[PDB]
């Protein structure tokens, strides 16, 4: 479900990369102008754009440019279609913005892996984007430059010149030895490039060996791979490589895969290592043991929207404890907590598995129940009722017992158009009606 | 580099079996009888044991038994190998513990599947396992591979009904025979999806790359209805992200195993990332600076130093520690002195490089760890970091306050093949220390 944008001057170009993509399951725009090109990557907001050079009017290289130049389209990775001996083709797309390079005739190996490589880049690109948005209502290096990267190769003469094209914009260590490799693989480094055509170590067991440890399991890995072996290109696409780079190496190739990988490794850590650890990003309560609102809204999201589609429907329990402001009163915060704890554990040990106990808000919980009907959904509020007012709760590590009544309310998604808040609304009405009519006590909306 | 464990009585299988295994890039152990077999097990601790259930002497499920009784080989996940007619075997191996099963003749498709399935199956028990450890000596929810909700994508209804009905009894099953609304469906609370690739009505593999796709349903487990004749269609859908194959006509004891263990997976997998590693123990980068921690940089080093003592460039350390913090706090507060942090973090990051190591090592210390640097060059550096955080002041208090801070650093190098990360460390702190009684707003180094 990737939306790629394939842009050429010749329609039997257009049309073969467009089948070809979408026999491998992706969705494909096609644009025959430069012009028309960039209007319709402003309208659709595509994943990769995928543009030749050689166009006439607007050339490749200034569709590109104004593609970077539009702060709607600047995120967009764009891959430049270059011809053989392309190396100034190649400098003028760095020059121009272009995020990688495909040479014609297309590989198709060499095609599919790029286009994989940037849609993945594409998710993490657009996860930032979204949570910088939440992120600016309140509720860090990350350019593809100056990062350490491991060239384990024999050939001294390739790894040098390697280690030069990378050495203005990057940090290089070069290493011959598999071992002392795989030790500073598990280090600091941020992208390792091996040899697959090396003859004293075999570059692919190496790079399956990282891929075996979960230290280095995710560590960006780029092979040198020889362009006569198809077959060990593809082996290495299949242990695990992100990329392949020809041999022999042209330098705007790999800088264009080294910057890639490293922004995409940083994206990924900031986004996993950094904000995912946030406190307002959290989705599990840390005192309960259960899930947040957070996690119970985007479940709830989709599960209404199947249910609007027609089929079974979704309920909703809101139970809120009576008199919990007593309990802290009487025996402190510290037992209210954990009578917290042992009310999560005792309603999710009455509730499926597939159903989402959460903690709704201090002292409300909330049970979303999938494919459950609002009669069977008052029943079983009836039996988390009878299981929580009817046994005990034992605190102060023995020394004391405590008896918890709830009031609980009940809805469900029943009918077409309902929506996430419709049902809790409903629930927080049975909530408020229960607690005015006695207590102890569910009442369905 | 994951440990396989092959046991047969026959040499030829094993040999063949080992051949195929290690061809790709798998350490493999053999045995030829159960209680080598099981010796072997619980000494080596394997990560997949593949296990013949026609064995003289100790039958295969005996041995199977065996090492689910054994609490030091319990958790290694056991594939047990049966033949063409396996109905009673497998029924027989489900009760002995069996994680999955492999038919003969070894199809390598399936082989390579289920050894790949179970490994990162094991690597989360791993993982699971040394947390719990951890927690022991540092003092819920479902983590069985049962009760899932599984959503079956198929146009047949015969095969949907059946597997529904085979999967109704151990877990909540639905069926779904419109793609879209199985898109939805799958959006949400989901434990598996089984989807038949075979379907007459729609790509079942377009299905599935729909669903690695989206974030959303990128990593949701996936197994796979395949005919056994289409060779493509399998390997197809494990290259798309499928988890594992179910081969047509579907076996009941095949379909329990392959759910449960994907569920059990599932439910490891987002324990340790929902809930342990967002715990505060477990974390890697400090909140308030947003630099990495002590623990990220002890593994780090931990490298680095082992790197360095086999030969090569030397690791250089800078531990800073900020000059009278405590007249900060007790002068502006305690809010000012975590603004104050802030900006030294900042600051730090800046002035040194992104392949160095800045992480908060203390409350007001800081470690800078340098890949690949030799003692003098780093004194220099050092050097650097002091003219930054004295010349130029802090502005705090929205605006309304500026204060100046002093830092006193203590730098140390890797020196020869018996070098420590803690002798590092110590060398630096003995700079520290030093450079805080001669005055301050100095750097001192310490060579072993
Ligand atoms: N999401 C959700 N829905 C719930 C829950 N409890 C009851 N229901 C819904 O209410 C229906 C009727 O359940 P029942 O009257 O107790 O009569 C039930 C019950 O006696 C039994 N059953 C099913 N699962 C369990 C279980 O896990 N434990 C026990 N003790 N009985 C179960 O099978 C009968 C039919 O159950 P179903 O056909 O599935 O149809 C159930 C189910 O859809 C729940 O905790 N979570
Ligand atoms: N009266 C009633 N209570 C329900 C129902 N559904 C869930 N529960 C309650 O929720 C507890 C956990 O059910 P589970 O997590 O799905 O985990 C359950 C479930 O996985 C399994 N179980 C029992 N009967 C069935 C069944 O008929 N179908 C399935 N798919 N699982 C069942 O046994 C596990 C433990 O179940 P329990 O010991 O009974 O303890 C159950 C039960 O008290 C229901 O429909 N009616
Ligand atoms: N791990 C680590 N080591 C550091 C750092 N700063 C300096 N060094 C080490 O000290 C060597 C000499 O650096 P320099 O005397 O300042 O003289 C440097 C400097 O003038 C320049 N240079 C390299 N990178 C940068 C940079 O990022 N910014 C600036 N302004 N100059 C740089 O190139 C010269 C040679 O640098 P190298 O050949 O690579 O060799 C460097 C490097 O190994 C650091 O922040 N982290
Ligand atoms: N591969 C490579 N990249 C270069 C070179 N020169 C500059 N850069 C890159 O450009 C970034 C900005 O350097 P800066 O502004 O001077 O700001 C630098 C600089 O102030 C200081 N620094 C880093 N290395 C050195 C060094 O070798 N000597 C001195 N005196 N300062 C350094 O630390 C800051 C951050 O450095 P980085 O995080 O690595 O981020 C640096 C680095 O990635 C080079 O010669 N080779
Ligand atoms: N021990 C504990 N209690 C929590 C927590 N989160 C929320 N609460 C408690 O829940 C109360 C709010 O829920 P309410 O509906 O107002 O309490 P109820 O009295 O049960 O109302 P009701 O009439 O039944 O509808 C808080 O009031 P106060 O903060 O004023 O009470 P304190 O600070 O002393 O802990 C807290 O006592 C928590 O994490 N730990
Ligand atoms: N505002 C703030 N301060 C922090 C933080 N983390 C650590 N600290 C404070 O930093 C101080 C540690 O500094 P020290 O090693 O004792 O040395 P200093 O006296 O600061 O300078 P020196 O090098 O010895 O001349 C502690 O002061 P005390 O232990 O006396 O406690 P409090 O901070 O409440 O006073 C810590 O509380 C933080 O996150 N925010
Ligand atoms: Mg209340
Ligand atoms: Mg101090």
């Amino acid at each position: 479900s990737a939306r790629i944008l394939v842009v050429d001057d010749i329609e039997a170009n257009v049309r073969l990369l467009e089948a070809k993509l979408t026999a491998e399951y992706y969705e494909v725009s096609t644009a025959m102008d430069g012009p028309t090109a960039l209007a319709m990557a402003a309208r659709d907001l595509p994943d990769i754009i995928l543009l030749d050079v050689m166009m006439p009017g607007m050339d490749g290289f200034t569709v590109c440019r104004k593609l970077k130049d539009d702060p709607t389209t600047r995120h967009i990775p764009v891959v430049l279609i270059t011809a053989l001996d392309g190396r100034g083709d190649r400098i003028q797309g760095l020059e121009s913005g272009a995020s990688d390079f495909l040479t014609k005739p297309i590989d198709d190996v060499m095609l599919f892996a790029r286009v994989r490589s940037l849609t993945r880049f594409k998710l993490v690109i657009d996860e930032l984007r979204q949570r910088e948005a939440s992120g600016r209502r309140m509720g860090a290096r990350l350019d593809g430059l100056g990062g350490r990267v491991l060239i384990v190769d024999d050939n001294e003469r390739q790894a040098q010149r390697v280690a030069a094209e990378l050495g203005v914009e990057h940090r290089p260590v070069i290493e011959s030895d598999p071992e002392k490799a795989k030790i500073s693989a598990g280090g600091p480094v941020d992208l390792v490039i091996v040899n697959a055509a090396a003859k004293n170590f075999d570059g692919l067991r190496f790079t399956a060996a990282l891929r075996s440890e979960e230290r280095t399991r995710q560590l960006p890995v780029l092979a040198m791979v020889d362009p006569d072996d198809r077959g060990r290109m593809v082996k290495a696409l299949e242990i695990g490589v992100n990329d392949i780079l020809s041999r022999p190496i042209d330098p705007q190739e790999l800088s264009a895969r080294v910057k890639t990988q490293i922004q995409r490794k940083r994206y990924t850590d900031y986004l996993r290592n950094n904000l995912d650890h946030s406190l307002e990003l959290a989705v599990t309560d840390q005192l309960t043991g259960l899930h947040n609102r957070r996690y119970m809204t985007g479940q709830l999201d989709s599960l209404v929207k199947r249910a609007t589609l027609g089929g079974d429907p979704v309920s909703a329990l809101l139970i809120d404890i009576d008199f919990f402001k007593k309990i802290n009163d009487t025996f402190g915060h510290d037992i209210g907590d954990e009578v917290l704890r042992e009310f999560a554990l005792r309603l999710a040990s009455n509730v499926r598995a597939i159903d989402l106990p959460c903690r709704y808000g201090g002292e409300e919980f909330v049970v979303i129940m999938p494919d459950t009907a609002l009669a069977d959904a008052l029943r079983i509020a009836e039996r988390i009722r009878m299981h929580v007012s009817g046994s005990p709760f034992t605190v102060a590590h023995g020394r004391e017992m405590l008896n918890v009544t709830i009031s609980i309310g009940v809805s469900a998604t029943a009918g077409e158009g309902d929506t996430p808040e419709a049902l809790l609304k409903r629930a927080d009405e049975g909530v408020y009606q229960a607690k005015a009519s006695g207590r102890n006590a569910v009442v369905g909306k």
